[PDB]
């Protein structure tokens, strides 16, 4: 559960002290020293002399253009936090400003403690200084590997909707969400400003976004900026907000005046944020307007104002580095020393080279720092999921009727096994989708939570299961709901989301960065604690999309999740359920995970049931296993194919295909791969099938017919260095369909029963079976003239049920 | 099920036609003569010379104050209801104005088919006029013999409340309330105002308030009439109204310049109603401003300005009769005749006397005519409900563990039964309470609808079981939850409504007003059909109000429901449910029944449980009943006394008195009395108990103890020309009570165990018995001073359990 800290939602009800304001300014001060001898310097920290270009970095790497505002907010908040004993989360939209957040670790203390050869003196200022953006040292950006950091922000347009989900069922907690105005331009984050209404401040937290406008993107100026103040506050107001504004820098305005200003326009938002908070106590069913702050500063705000005759400071030119040769010339290097000196570091540093005591006073203490609040690092907060009995949620009509029964939907049984998660865990699990849960099938959730939904209502005919707080949060953004169920994962909680196949393209980008956040974790970052495991169950597939066509039909996900499996990381798992059992055995093992992101591809239409759940769970902890009911050869001689699937139309056709070989007295042996990643190169994948295991499922010399749902390419690339894998003959998607009838769709694909018997036989004996693979060829060609002239496929494919239904 | 008349809730979309205006002149004109005739003519209606003294009413009653501005809004109505096929039914709040009515259901055809021989020709009229007022005539206000009419209107204050009940459940009913300004200033139309927030747009039809300000009641003016316009403004509009004001009548305005006017106002307010209604189907949660209509005009609007040198029109003079004797002068006689000609009755009507075809050419035809609408005549429209099986509902512990068993609570059993009527019965059956329907443990109808609140929703942990549509109904007014359900009954649904004992007095004067609607109506009108009963559950009674105290304690309800127990109507019953069984069948007969007032008495304390179903249906049929069970003597002649009562304590004290008389040897018999009215006299009430029977249960010779709820004064007054009546010692309530243990209630009543027990002791031998009596007395100064050194009932009261539980 997500814990109370503090004394959340309180007001000073007093002026803010002088001697606080005093702290800010030192420590805005120090702060940029700090982002300054990160990116310059290698030596010398403290600029004793002889100060001169050997203690300059030859590779200048690094951003500045946001650090200096970056760092001016995060002292701001740091001396809020410490007046109010609030519960925040920073998360800072553009993240290549990293030495702000570097130096915030640094100067709260927690650095030294995550790292202790970073000490607080002479030599670990050396070291802090040299290890940014180096050979063997830190990354950039405002990484995993620094402390207080949730999100990454290399890749743009994902600060909203981190802190959106953040905040969800997570009643103390504030987030101050930073956006960069170049980034408020991207699509995502245009469509993350709009969640205010899907969040209920009485039961979730409190965002609160600020614009950090300061003109500029690389070498370009941003919309925002330079629109009309009218317009910019009408657009923040549009969209539920109530936009303050700050501007500052300017002009030759005093700091002093500038951290008093800030003060108070801080304060009058924190006051409207806390009347909002105590008014939801008693009302929640009516919508504030929170307050969003606009933070308009010039960008590189305290570096040199011009260089080299070209305006530097307020410009795009002082994005990554003002002085990009600061070694190669000695006017650069004076102009660095300048800009050094500019901010007194010898007031700043005591003897030994640690900041002055009297800097850091005005400094949150304990958990209530950036760096030790634990709703940055969401492992520490985790607890197991309280799952309800496996059992009692299997289909037990296979168990007595016999395998290949039945017309059931598969994702209605995870829907049931859901709804009791959710009845054994509310406020920790929670389910997102693209508008898109109640056409996967998962409504049965409905029966004991709701929607949540904070805009308006207008009847009871068309808002069922709707409801100011809910377990179930969705809005037509693939975007929105994988950045909500990120934050709400790296916080401590667990979900599930469900989402069209052909959409998760949508958000390949998010899965890679997620990808690296746990690719960075499981190698390099023993401190961060395990999360829970995104959860994506892909469902409306391509086998299936009567209703859209063409469109809708793109399996790619398979392709971008597989090139995330490297160095024994196992942070991505592809899992195929073939049926409701294999469904429930896979969710139970997804949601008992850490620190991955599970697709479980499974069907939303009437296919048949072929496992028990024994059955499935040991299908499970092997990833591919032998049908020993189905195959009609006692041993690997006497096959004369091996027929493996993966998915449940393939399943499906394997099967049909099968009965036909039967009739024809052929010996083969069926093999179903439930999850992808086992047929990976042994030596690679340590937790993927040995050698001796993968030839012993597929046998050597005989040949393997495989039908798999996504593109061929995906299996072909994966089983390269397998034994037998030149017999393998994958039959996957390829790129042909429409809207038509469901035979036709696997028709098109040469992926139906027909195909994958004259497969077989070809595999087998071209002359022999001549006769029977041209009846087949031309039955298949019949059974399509069937569907053009009545409008539904052939009694023949429609009817067909399995020998072994009792 | 209330029906869809017409087509409801259309827009004109054209000007008004200048015929229809012409038409709507002609029938205020004609309307105005013949409210005048039936006031002052007996004779000669068309004025035919000689028109003389002689053509005159010797005594002149009725009013005429409100009459001519009830013809026009009545007259415009009826081109309204013409034009839009409205499906429209009129209160008219100042019922007084009688002529307005009957001149209307005269001019719309409907009194002749309802009183054929009242043609429509000069003897018809002649007949018409003489019949108002009359010996052996009809009455002078709006009353049940005129069609048109479900409000009497004689006693102020319930035009509003009627007008929202009327259109609950019914979604095309257009009603307009016409409010006397007078009527205003009383107390139950003040909080009649506030009703828009308990109904739907979308399911229930739509009221318009017609305020009715002509400035003065009798002899003096009214409040609202002599503030401000911007006050009266203002005033309606913070109760949720949009006013909208017409004045005429002021100044020498041309007629048709005021019907034209009319007709472009009603027309605007029409098409405001209709945008509500349209918006209602889409978005029915937020409460919209209904129109209201402010009607300013002066009283007695045709009248002669001057009579006497007294300003007549548009005073209080004009009230009841300007002209109070035309017949004792000529000058009087000659200012009538004047004013009957100054409408040109000679225009109105043809030769034969029928008023002329191109007057009533406007006129609605049909089911759509005031007279002749279904939701007027609410018992045509009635159908039964549809009634669970009784036996589902049935304490079964009484059959099996014996007679006394339990603690349960009667009206609990009472909500199960209500709830599953509800279930069966959607949108005809409804529950009304002034804010005590869960304190009467009735909220077990929560599980199939909720309460019907349209004002503001806040949030969810105190607005539980709210919703804007609902079949209970709870606001904090006694005046409105009954005009409500009377409405509710007299449009033709069904409903129940329960209320603490001691509040109903509250009501004293609309049953009373509703008991004169039914012994009218079942006594010469039959015409009108049936309608279903009003069902009033009184709990929280006298003897078990612990929080509450004295001024809660007030059982006087069976006093003013006894006075109207006349001339065999039977309109009228009391029942004293004893435990849940007896209470389950009292229901059942209640729900059935129809053209009654029926008080169900039953406490919402824990009680045992006496009788089972078939014991508690046959108790029923006969209202007073011997408990063989309960009795140790075997016939009349042994016993040496009778205990009767009637009532759950009265019952239970009965029972335990007998326990310690069984003690003693003492024969006796019981007696229990579900029905009061079976105990009346037998030439009186001919559905009472039989001379005969009453001797067989009441020993002729032998004392009789009666332990009763109310006050003794009613079973006295009930039982005087009884037999045995000189031996009955009646125990009831004494205004004696506070807040105070269950025991202690009983006790400074004379009603409790002990002080019965000696009671009958003393009926047979108060010498024998003396050293017990003494002993009974002293035990019960003893038991009370436990209650006040222990604070609750003494253990010999509280553990009591009866010796007939097994
Ligand atoms: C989607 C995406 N496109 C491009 C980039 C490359 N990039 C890195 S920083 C940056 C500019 C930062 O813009 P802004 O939000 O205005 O930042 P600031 O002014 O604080 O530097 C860009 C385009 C990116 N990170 N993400
Ligand atoms: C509660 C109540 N008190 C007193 C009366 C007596 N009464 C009969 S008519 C009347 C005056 C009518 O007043 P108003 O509503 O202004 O009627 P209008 O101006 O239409 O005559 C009164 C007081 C009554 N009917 N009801
Ligand atoms: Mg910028
Ligand atoms: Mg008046």
């Amino acid at each position: 559960t997500s814990p109370v800290i503090g004394t959340p939602w309180k007001k000073l009800n007093a002026p803010v002290s002088e001697e606080a304001l005093e702290g800010v300014d030192k420590y805005w001060r120090v702060a940029n020293y700090l982002s300054i001898g990160q990116i310059y310097l290698r030596s010398n920290p403290l600029m004793k002399e002889p100060f001169t270009r050997e203690d300059v970095k030859h590779r200048l790497v690094g951003h500045w253009g946001t650090t200096p505002g970056l760092n001016f907010l995060i002292g701001h908040i740091n001396r809020f936090i410490a007046d109010h004993g609030q519960n925040t989360v920073i998360i800072m939209g553009p993240g290549h400003g990293g030495p702000a957040g570097t130096s915030q670790s640094y100067l709260d203390g927690t650095y030294t403690e995550t790292f202790p050869k970073i000490t607080k003196d002479e030599a670990g200022l050396q070291k802090f200084f040299r290890q940014f953006s180096y050979p063997g040292g830190i990354p950039s950006h405002f990484a995993p590997e620094t402390p207080g950091s949730i999100h990454e922000g290399g890749e743009l347009g994902y600060a909203l909707s981190h802190a959106y989900g953040a905040i969800m069922d997570n009643p103390s907690l504030f987030v101050p969400a930073i956006v960069g105005d170049g980034e408020a331009e991207t699509g995502p984050l245009a469509t993350g400003w709009q969640s205010n209404k899907l969040v209920n401040p009485r039961t979730d937290g409190i965002v609160l976004p600020i614009l950090h406008l300061n003109g500029y993107k690389i070498a370009n100026p941003t919309i925002l900026s330079r629109i009309s103040d009218e317009e910019l506050h009408e657009f923040f107001h549009g969209m539920g907000y109530e936009p303050y504004e700050f501007v500052a820098g300017f002009d030759d305005e005093d700091h002093m005046s500038i951290h008093r200003r800030f003060a108070e326009l801080w304060e009058t938002i924190w006051d409207e944020i806390c009347d909002i908070k105590a008014t939801a106590q008693t009302d929640n069913v009516h919508r504030p307007f929170y307050p969003m702050l606009i933070f308009r500063t010039p960008k590189g705000w305290t570096c040199p104002k011009y260089i080299d005759g070209k305006k530097t400071e307020g410009s795009w030119r002082s994005h990554q580095v003002p002085l990009a040769s600061a070694r190669d010339t000695e006017a650069h290097f004076e102009v660095l020393k300048n800009w050094l000196e500019s901010y007194k570091p010898e007031e700043l540093f005591d003897a030994n080279g640690a900041v002055k005591d009297d800097v850091l006073a005005f400094m949150p203490k304990g958990e209530l720092r950036i760096g030790a609040n634990p709703n940055a690092n969401g492992g520490v907060i985790r607890n197991d999921l309280k799952l309800p009995n496996l059992e009692d949620y299997e289909v037990k009509e296979v168990a007595e009727y016999g395998h290949g029964w039945g017309q059931l939907e598969a994702t209605r049984t995870l829907g049931a096994y859901t709804r009791d998660i959710i009845k054994n865990n509310p406020r920790d699990f929670r389910i997102f989708g693209p508008d898109e849960t109640a056409s996967n099938r998962l409504q049965a959730s409905y029966e004991v939570t709701n929607k949540q939904w904070d805009a308006g209502y207008i009847s009871d005919e068309v808002d069922e299961h709707m409801h100011v707080s809910g377990q179930v949060v969705e809005q037509l953004s693939e975007h929105q709901m994988e950045g909500f169920l990120e934050a709400y994962l790296l916080t401590g909680r667990h979900g599930i989301w469900s989402s069209y196949e052909s959409f998760v393209h949508v958000i390949d980008s998010m899965l890679n960065q997620h990808a690296k956040w746990l690719e960075a974790t499981v190698r390099e970052i023993p401190w961060r604690k395990p999360i829970a495991s995104m959860n994506l169950l892909v469902s409306s597939h391509v086998w299936r999309q009567d209703h859209n066509g063409f469109s809708h039909q793109d399996p790619g996900v398979t392709s971008v999740l597989l090139n995330k499996c490297f160095h024994n990381d196992h942070v991505i798992g592809i899992y195929f359920a073939t049926d409701a059992n294999m469904l429930l055995a896979i969710a139970e093992k997804c949601y008992k995970s850490t620190n991955k992101i599970n697709a479980i591809i499974a069907g939303k239409q009437p296919a048949a049931t072929w496992l028990t759940l024994d059955e499935a769970r040991a299908e499970l902890e092997k990833g591919a296993a032998a049908w020993d009911w189905a195959s009609t050869a006692k041993n690997n001689d006497e096959a004369e194919v091996v027929l493996a699937a993966a998915g449940d139309v393939p399943t499906q056709e394997i099967m049909a295909a099968s009965d036909k070989l039967k009739e024809l007295g052929v010996k083969f042996k069926v093999v179903n791969v439930a999850d992808l990643l086992s047929l990976q190169s042994a030596k690679e994948n340590d937790e993927a099938l040995t050698d001796e295991e993968f030839a012993d499922i597929f046998t050597a010399d005989k040949p393997v017919l495989f039908a798999y749902h996504s593109y061929a390419h995906d299996v072909r690339g994966l089983i390269y260095d397998r034994p037998n894998h030149d017999n393998f003959n994958v039959h996957g998607y390829e790129e042909e369909g429409s809207t038509t009838t469901p035979y036709d769709m696997v028709r098109v694909n040469r992926i139906d029963r027909y195909e994958l018997t004259a497969e077989a036989l070809r595999m087998i004996d071209a002359d022999k079976y001549a006769d029977k693979i041209d009846e087949l060829e031309k039955f298949r060609d019949e059974a399509f003239q069937f569907a053009v002239d009545n409008g539904y496929d052939h009694p023949d494919y429609t009817d067909w049920v399995y020998s072994g239904v009792n």
